């Protein structure tokens, strides 16, 4: 279990509205990485996905042996600890146990999440190359394991009710899950069937950020015209792109219980890798901007239960205009009005600040991540505080050039120094060791 | 505990006289690193030791914040696992437990060894430069922990008889100490107060390795007179550089229990760093070359035993004049003549091949590690298998010009696929993050 | 252990009903203090907690670095040794032995008690402002710590039945708490949630004072509806503000042994802090006035027992009317109406006198303590001596306006000298450092 | 004993004369006070003595009851500790044992002085005003107590060779001793009988501080003749005040064993109370200015033994002309002429650099402490950071006139976090409790 100074910092808004004014990042620290390192050239090490709760953390990547590609073979690192603090006042993460699942079954784009007494994965069974997904009716196999610190492992095949022709494919987001009411939930995302309930409850609706407005040249005519076409796509099967939560009950003999929970395109962009987060008793969503719309995607998630049952979802957006992302051609960073499109990163960002602290939901909002400070590369990651409009401190790493890929950011605190700190999980591309080498970066975010 | 494939290959010669002929390397294979990586651009983790027994391994490495100077703090990173096959059938190292010594104590030059139920490791707390522990009259002080699986800690401060007084400074020598008939075994070094017993019974005697008469141009007085002085250094406080072995019984309570065993300095050159072996019921010591004789250098030990505890080690050297290390001026890998030299690497080798399955001891042995392919430059790591005069395989890692340091080479055998494979942790120099980046290169020597 | 001259002067009435009348504080007297100073101007040290026994007595205060606010960071001081007499004459607590719990976990409004070998704590983890610890449905995490004299400390996270669910918030009442027949007893105090069992039971329950009749304008229905009133508040989540006791059992394995025993509201007033005491082998309780009546509230408790465990406890007041304490608006030092209050000030009393050694149960009681001399600020520190209707002794520290906060007072008996003494801890207001220096005053309590 | 954090971090040279240049303090820290106040306006707590070593802390001080005047009745309180880690990061000092010695005995001007497994006291029985020692030709009474962390106590009464007919008075020097080579060392003064051996052996000796001369205004000649009658004191019974060292073997039954070591008066100013310091294997010495030069003395002691006996010390002045102190007439802080004074105050210095790293011994030196800045006054503690000639950093406490007396001050470091901490234990007047509360300030010395 955590040491007594973090189990009473985790998840949770750390920061009043006021102090988000005066944050700032402090120098990198130093610490034993606890996430493994290839050891050839050519290895690939890529999709990492971390949880911390009170008691524990859970951290999982996938592997592959030459290249960064293989849809036929890849084994899935798993790791779980604590955290305890060193004699120079910062965090260390403690690896209590280690897991690698190689045994043939191709699990991708896993999402972890931590559960009393271990961790619970959500991965898929790649077999094709991922658009071939797209364009076959049936949908991949969807497996949840469970890991128990006790060295129980239970993995299952998963039915949910509604995916089987509705969804031409069903993924997770890789971003970390969470446990919620004796829930594990999890976010996912894939292609829905035209002609479907699903479709058809969808038609018509698109979302548009707040800020968009001030900032597109389009016509609002327009850009609903455009925003309705964003969630289509002729290259992946002319599937409608969906984002979604996967809610699975703890079990070890799960089947059919888990539910498929897609979230209204009135509400949400295009389907996208996401992640979950907890902060005190509310649900938070992290959806990647992987159309149209740049910047970082946070809602507040609202679930229904309907006799012991997540029954429905409705997500609130933190409107913002920072912090962008990498994209190819007409959806570059620099790009602000709708259309299709399917280009992006994965970089999730931390909220420092209570969103619904504020007479208006979000309208000042302080949060902390990386991101590829760039128009169409993946290059020059970078560690930031930023607000609504604009970034209020920010480090680069390494020299301009420096290739990299997704960041998975989660703070907690030290109740004992009383001091934030925030990893920043970032893949950066090695010229030494592997294709990337996944660095759990850490530093503090000081108040002043 | 380790796998059924690994518990019966461990610790043996893995082959024949006539095998040992035609064995060569295969490529480096990918698997999870499970020794940690710095994450700042400065951070220094450096002096590792590793010890792989029938049931499991340790390992651990020094940890410094800024840079890799620092005689006043350090952390110390401590790890522990089993050997398991991955679907691909090469191994995969499961760490078990983690632990990151910090704690104010400046704890160095470390030597880990397995023993039943955990591992044992043994340090000296650093408080100046090196060299003033060689001018000081009295030691560093000394300490042994004991770590057991089941998450206790041990740590005691051992005052061994006849290093007071004796010694001016005592190191462990980094490399993996052994687990013998109820005794953990470990290699040590120091420099020797002149006029004491030890002093004079070491008084006159010097080792000269059998193959360096056909390749030095002095004649044997010139020789046997400058070898007589390499054993005492003006530089380091006017000691006589001594090594040995540190036998303490397996306790919970040490204090002056341990025995402080010399080598004669008529079978062993110059003290310097060392690793002990364990290969069937022989033991073997490694010595790293840090005077003028730059070839590897092993020895069988014997040691006796006089009313249950240790009392006297006598070593064999396995004649060879293959694999030299970078040195400094006249000591370059280069020389072959006697006469006093503080320079060098560590670069320990493992023996493939019995050196007593030949009518004369080691006329013929094999032995596979990684070296500084250079004369002084600490540059271009170099994976190898060699015989006594020639490397027979080999290859490179990196561009040359890549700068490394130390390298801890260790092979066991898949009893089930009937395979050996060796890993070769080689400290590198890293440009991304930290200033090196130990590698657990892992690959298979190939008989045919 | 206590002098010879102490350990049967400890926890009894010392004083007849006669010697009562002639009762007068001496001069203070200056001992070494056994309470810490804060070693900053902004350091914040409150809410101390202190208990003698027989053998020795237990202290300790809450610590807070910067200003007297902080649901985040705090720090506990703990300490405990013995009396011995000086040459001099009077008492010096020597302390031997002391603990400071700084650790992340942030133990707030602790209690403290004497047990056989140490001293147990009872403390409960803030996270939040009180105030929304009566909103949340869930309680605050409760723990109690061990200490023993012999250095071994273990503490506990307890789980009392009748706990969740039916209060909101449960808090110890910072008094010290008492070792009985086996079993160590804590005030409590916190918020009911409405339509509980306990709610339920309580309902249409108050108490009013026996003298509040002829000082109260109010006709007897009117006093009696507010009266009811009283125990409910709006401000706190509209839960039943309900005082109690915590009844552990000593054991070091503590998990849901502990019983929390509500006091009826027919016999108490709104929940409040409080401490217990021990005079013979009857327990008394001191309920702060945190409501409409702001005079001293001192019952004698008679706890039942039902195979082995504290059953039920039942409350006898000592009608008094003296020693008023200052409060904000209509419920100052000057009220005497019933209505709904929450203001006050903790200020415990002490019994010179046994309350049942009259033919009507506190007919004639005399009590010493300290009290703010003033209607509505915590100002002028005065200590005194009281009787049922006055004050007959009495003399303020410092220069009016002298700011002040809570005060524990505690008296013994020099069996030697044939003298009592008291001490008296209270809260003042510091210039120079800290905010508070709780001071240990300590004086005669003379016959004449 | 000592956390794991600071045992090998304690009288030290903690800084290079390069780092020397950039130390500056930090913000005072909050911790809980290990020092006792007094309980009533008027109670006296005064002449602090503080020792730190590599196991645990030794502290003491002397009360008296009514004003800090009063030659017949006083007590002083011994306590001691060790140094833990707080979750914050800073010291706390960890009282482990409290003693008051109250028994009619009137110790005063007492050092103490850390020893193994407990803390040695020395004393001289006070039993008339000070000026009258001086006229007495015999000398009080001297004691040195040894108290065991197991409680054990033993005082001596000691009668030292030289000393009956040679000094009419002999007092501690209130500064802590030190534990060297098996001898405890203490500061020592008083007064020398006119004719005695020691007199004559004095006699026309006389010591100038380096930089004197570029201050002063008279000539070398009135200089010296000046200097040389400063060591005669006419309203101190026409002796000549001498300072020294008192080394007692460490016995439980000393009797006439301890050596009184006087220094030469050539190397040393007049005599007054002092402090002696442990810098890794050198002694130092501190002198306060008490005489005519109002400047920090800091001297490097050179012990000499002949037969295992202390036989004779000499001193080695590091030159300054930095940190006066507040004089009476003509003797404040803004006289550099020699003459006769007998005015100052107690305030010691820490060296925060070795004073023999520079090639001219003391070129370069940097200390700390405190100092009352103010010219005649015993006003304004300023705590402050000094080299030879400059004040590099200072921060003055509380508002001007603030009333102060004696500074003890003491640093070590945490060498897990590597930060060196000062513990300034200033006599700070206060207005609330006692005639002055002994603080113990602490505070970082940061590099940068
Ligand atoms: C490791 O912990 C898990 C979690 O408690 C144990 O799981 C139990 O498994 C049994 C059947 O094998 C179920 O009937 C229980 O309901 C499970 N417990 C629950 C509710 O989680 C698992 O058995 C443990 N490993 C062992 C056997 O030691
Ligand atoms: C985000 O942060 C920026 C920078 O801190 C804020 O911009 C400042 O706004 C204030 C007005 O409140 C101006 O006085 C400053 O001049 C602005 N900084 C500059 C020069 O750019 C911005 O208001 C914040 N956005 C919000 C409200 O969330
Ligand atoms: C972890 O394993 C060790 C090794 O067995 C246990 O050590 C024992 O400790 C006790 C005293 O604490 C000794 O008297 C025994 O001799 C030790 N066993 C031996 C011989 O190794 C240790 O107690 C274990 N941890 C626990 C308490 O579960
Ligand atoms: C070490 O290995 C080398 C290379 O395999 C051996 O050299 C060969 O020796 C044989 C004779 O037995 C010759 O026929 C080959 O021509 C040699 N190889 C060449 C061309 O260098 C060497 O003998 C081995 N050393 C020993 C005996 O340990
Ligand atoms: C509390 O003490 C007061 C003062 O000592 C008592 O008042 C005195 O009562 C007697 C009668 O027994 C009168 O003769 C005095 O004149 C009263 N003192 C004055 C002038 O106020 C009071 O009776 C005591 N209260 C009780 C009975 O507990
Ligand atoms: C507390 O520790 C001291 C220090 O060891 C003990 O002192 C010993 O006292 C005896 C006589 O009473 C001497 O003969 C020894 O030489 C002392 N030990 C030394 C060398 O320091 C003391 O006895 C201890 N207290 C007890 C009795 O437990
Ligand atoms: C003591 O410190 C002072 C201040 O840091 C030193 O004075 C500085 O000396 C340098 C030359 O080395 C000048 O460039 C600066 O201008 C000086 N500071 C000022 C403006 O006063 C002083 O030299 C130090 N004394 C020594 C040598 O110990
Ligand atoms: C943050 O810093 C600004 C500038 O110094 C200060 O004015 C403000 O009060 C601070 N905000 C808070 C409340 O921490
Ligand atoms: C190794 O290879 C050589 C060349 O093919 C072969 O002649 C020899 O028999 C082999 N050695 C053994 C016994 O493995
Ligand atoms: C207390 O003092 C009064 C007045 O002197 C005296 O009459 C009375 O007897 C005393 N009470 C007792 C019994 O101590
Ligand atoms: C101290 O600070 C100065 C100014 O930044 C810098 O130039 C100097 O190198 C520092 N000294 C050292 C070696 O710490
Ligand atoms: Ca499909
Ligand atoms: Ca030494
Ligand atoms: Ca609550
Ligand atoms: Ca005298």
């Amino acid at each position: 279990i955590n040491d007594n100074r973090y189990i009473n910092g985790i998840n949770q808004f750390y920061f009043s509205i006021a102090e988000g004014r005066n944050l700032t990042l402090g120098p990198l620290l130093n610490m034993p990485s606890f996430i493994p390192t290839a050891t050839t050239p050519e290895g690939c090490t890529r999709i990492p996905s971390f949880s911390l709760t009170k008691t524990h953390w859970c951290y999982t990547h996938n592997v592959i042996l030459n290249g960064c590609q293989d849809h036929v073979s890849s084994n899935q690192f798993v790791s779980m600890g604590i955290i305890e603090p060193t004699s120079a006042g910062f965090p260390f993460f403690r690896t209590l146990k280690t897991l690698y699942l190689s045994d043939g079954v191709n699990r991708k784009s896993c999402s972890i999440s931590t559960v009393p007494g271990g961790c619970m994965m959500y991965c898929f069974v790649s077999t094709q190359p991922e658009r071939d997904d797209y364009f076959s009716a049936a949908p991949p196999e969807q497996r949840i394991i469970i890991m128990y610190y006790n060295d129980t492992i239970v993995e299952r095949i998963i039915n949910p009710p509604g995916v089987l022709d509705v969804w031409a494919t069903l993924n997770p987001g890789t971003g970390s899950g969470v446990y919620y009411l004796g829930w594990v939930l999890f976010p996912i995302y894939g292609g829905v069937i035209k002609g479907t309930s699903l479709w058809n409850n969808q038609a018509n609706k698109y979302f548009i950020p707040q800020m968009v407005a001030a900032l597109c040249s389009q016509n609002q005519a327009t850009q609903v015209q455009n925003a309705k076409s964003s969630y289509y796509s002729s290259w992946f099967g002319n599937r409608m792109i969906q984002s979604g939560i996967l809610a699975c009950p703890l079990r070890q003999d799960l089947t059919n219980e888990c539910l498929v929970l897609p979230f209204s395109n009135d509400q949400v962009l295009m389907g996208a890798e996401g992640r979950l987060y907890m902060y005190g008793d509310s649900v938070y969503y992290y959806q990647r901007s992987n159309s149209w719309w740049p910047m970082t995607m946070l809602y507040k998630v609202t679930i229904t239960f309907t006799n012991g049952q997540p029954s429905a979802i409705s997500a609130q957006n933190v409107p913002t205009q920072q912090v962008p992302r990498p994209g190819t051609g007409d959806c570059s960073a620099t790009n602000r009005c709708p259309g299709f499109c399917l280009t992006g990163v994965y970089a999730d960002a931390w909220l420092l600040t209570n969103p619904s602290s504020t007479s208006t939901f979000g309208s000042e909002a302080t949060f902390t991540g990386s991101y590829l400070n760039t128009a169409t590369q993946r290059i020059n990651p970078t560690m930031y505080i930023a607000n609504n409009t604009q970034i209020i401190s920010s480090q680069q790493f390494g020299s301009s050039g420096q290739e990299a890929a997704y960041g998975h950011t989660t703070c907690f605190r030290d109740t004992g120094s009383v001091m934030v700190y925030c990893i920043y999980i970032i893949e950066l591309s090695s010229s030494l060791l592997g294709q990337f080498q996944i660095v759990p970066f850490i530093r503090q975010v000081t108040l002043s």
